[PDB]
């Protein structure tokens, strides 16, 4: 089964960082959210209750990037994957991909961060 | 066999999703079709008539994307990847992914959509 | 004098637009903003104080961006540089561009949207 | 007065072109319209009424570049030009610029093309 | 093993195509050629005579794309594929990737094309 | 008097550049060239005789920037603009911008260049 | 006199901002700057002497924004001006823009910055 | 095990290159390190001594990247492969991209390289 329901960029400000400074000013955190889902059923139905609506994902997402700042970009991931598998029985697994574009590391780059995947128990 | 046909970022304006408003207004969606096709007899024959037109296969997949509004992206993948696999034997799988990077979802993204694939049985 | 202070692609979910699905939906303003400012004695003095603070310009226009919809692009890059040109002196004229580039226009295009210039009185 | 209302990156399928083969095969036509148009009774009022509709706008620029092929790219916009500005006392000047940006010039650039101003008489 | 040499986006002006037009004008073909090739003993010895040079290839690919006119991108990947693969025992396997960014396709669209994948016996 | 012809983004590949090192090795210089030429009776003609035919020019920067290799780039704009402007009395004057995006200066920076316009005489 | 020497997306890590937090932290800082000089001497000589050496203005800039944090970009901007504008007799006036895309500023933009131009006296 | 860490498009200025005109004028070399590395105990921990520090691997790339030129891109690779294996147990595998986007190669294309991957011993 390779169905999948994506979504890209999704980019928040946050403050998460290991460092008080990171904390103090913040900055954009970009987000790529994979499902694994059967989309057959919604594809011969065409019934938005036969699959799962993009809208929710992005505001589970938003909420976890956008509230309580952490340390760890691999918290933040582990929270999501966790969120959205937990609310959803239809996602098979969940891939998270969180890039800090800006770090506070002197140099030239387009950005670093982590990519886990998780799959739905 | 890895060879595959593809047809990268259509864009059809059109009126498909759940929600009235989008049915009224309409927007832009970004398709990709691959397709997985044996592509070594042409590679030695340079016949047209041994592979598949990439021509045939936009005007199948517009016909889709630019007709009759449906509610899910689920369903306009499923009657494509169902069109082309119908009407050629000799693509043994497709792949489509749609794509909304405009959706009525208040937020920063790149864009949200589902992505299936199919094998020709 | 051609110093000025810029703001570039600033983008705001909103939901302006003369169409009732428009103010239902919402969508994404693009607004670029630049200030004619006399940069020398900041360029002297190296104060914050000698020159206009580019994030409480970024406050200005995200208020009216996020706040009241209204019809008009017109209306909303008029009530900023309007705001910007009344708290600030220094500023000599405001030149204010606003873009919708997914608007309810069925077709293919980068975007539609209107530039303003007011000077400051 | 700088204020300007305008569409950028326009593209439309079209079959205009000095060579028989052009016409034959069609290309893809970029187009960039700006409109001079004192923005500022629209921007009080926040009355649709009271500036151009940018919509009505592409629906010029579209029927002229989707219909009957001529030669050059000069009586393309000198149409668009004047077809603007015959339905929109506004408009006191018009600027169009197109480009084809995959003629059969055999070559590495970004397109060519032209672009001309007309003042609304 | 994984490792891989590559040459992303070679682009070259042919004259392939099924059509006549397409013959008579031309256009750009964009290349992606990448090579299973053990890079150890290189990485190791750091002599270029321990690897394959990726000057010689795109010289290969080069001589292939602007040269004689054929109907298919399947023909001229066959070619490219068997011309690297036969002068390169180091070449495990040869995967070529052909687009037409601008075929005579009447729509919207990134591109067209057709990859296959060879291994070298 | 605002019309223009344009070609942009033009790639060669030179040996240009005041280090012999640079003759050796060559690079790629990026081209943009613009016209100011009446297009008025060429828009209402259509006729390809009553303008400049941009393929010609490409041809004329073509074998400027593919020939021999000079020291400056003021030297090689200097040659088109004086080649453009000799051979078309249509050109009211000449843009030329050229630019070593890969220059050898150890940094980061999108290019480096230089722009002249010629009035024709 | 429309000539000039151009150095755009010069990029450097630097440590300046009003911020005790951005000084620390440091950021990327995006430089474009613009030297109207009249190249015709060299465009006729070809000798570099006969114009200005984009390297060595490459290192005047780098020397100034990898230097020594200061608050304002107006600061730098005006140091870097000077310092061109000292050093070369050719050079009529300077144009530098400094940009910030990534500030302290809780939002999505695209960058801040300020540009200022000042004539060699 | 599918999560992952990682740094893309580092980009240092290096001398590395087979010919003698490489080692002496110089390039950028753009990098790409993905690391393989269980992230659910930081995921878990939100510790940063649970994981690998960004930070750490990006001194490391830079300081084979800065320094001594070597011949190959293969080299390079090796050299950083085994640095990032060797200082962190965590790192199952380290996968390495260079790419040279300017070789002294006479063509048109996006670059050209290696990327090879290695697991930890
Ligand atoms: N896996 C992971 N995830 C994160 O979110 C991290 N944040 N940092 C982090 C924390 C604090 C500072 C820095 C940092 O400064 N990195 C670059 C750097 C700069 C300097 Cl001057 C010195 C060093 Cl050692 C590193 C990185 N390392 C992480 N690893
Ligand atoms: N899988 C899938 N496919 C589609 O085509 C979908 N369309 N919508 C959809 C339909 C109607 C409205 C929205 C929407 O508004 N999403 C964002 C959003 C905004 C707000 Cl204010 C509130 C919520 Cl709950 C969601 C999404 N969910 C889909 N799922
Ligand atoms: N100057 C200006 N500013 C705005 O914000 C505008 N919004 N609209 C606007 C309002 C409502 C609908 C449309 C619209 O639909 N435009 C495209 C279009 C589609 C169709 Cl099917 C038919 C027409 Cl006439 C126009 C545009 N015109 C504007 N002009
Ligand atoms: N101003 C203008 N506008 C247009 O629309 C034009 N179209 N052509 C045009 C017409 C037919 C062929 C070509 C062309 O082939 N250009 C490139 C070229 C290729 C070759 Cl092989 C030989 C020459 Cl001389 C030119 C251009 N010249 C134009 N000028
Ligand atoms: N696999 C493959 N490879 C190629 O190189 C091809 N070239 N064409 C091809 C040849 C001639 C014309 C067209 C074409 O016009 N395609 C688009 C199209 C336009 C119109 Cl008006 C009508 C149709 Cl049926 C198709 C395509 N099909 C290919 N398939
Ligand atoms: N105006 C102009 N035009 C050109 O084509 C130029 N080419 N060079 C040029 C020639 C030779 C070397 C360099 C160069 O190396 N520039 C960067 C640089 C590197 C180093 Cl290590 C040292 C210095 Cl001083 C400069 C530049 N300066 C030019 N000016
Ligand atoms: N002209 C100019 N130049 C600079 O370099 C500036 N730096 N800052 C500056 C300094 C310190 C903080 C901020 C800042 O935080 N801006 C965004 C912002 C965020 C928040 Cl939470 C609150 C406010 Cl008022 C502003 C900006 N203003 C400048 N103006
Ligand atoms: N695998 C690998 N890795 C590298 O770093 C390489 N560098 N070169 C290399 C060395 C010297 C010159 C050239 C080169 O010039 N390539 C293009 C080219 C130009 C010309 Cl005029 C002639 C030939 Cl044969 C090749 C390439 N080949 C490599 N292979």
């Amino acid at each position: 089964m390779q169905d999948t329901i994506f979504l890209k960029g999704m980019r928040f400000y946050g403050y998460h960082g290991a460092l008080s400074a990171e904390n103090e000013i913040g900055q954009i955190f970009k987000v790529d959210v994979t499902l694994k889902v059967d989309l057959s059923e919604a594809g011969r139905t065409d019934n938005v209750i036969d699959t799962v609506h993009y809208g929710e994902v992005f505001e589970e997402v938003k909420s976890i990037m956008e509230g309580k700042a952490v340390n760890l970009l691999e918290h933040l991931a582990e929270r999501i994957a966790n969120r959205i598998n937990s609310q959803y029985n239809r996602v098979m697994e969940t891939k998270v991909r969180i890039t800090k574009e800006n770090p506070p590391i002197p140099g030239h780059y387009d950005g670093v961060g982590i990519e886990i995947v998780r799959e739905n128990k």
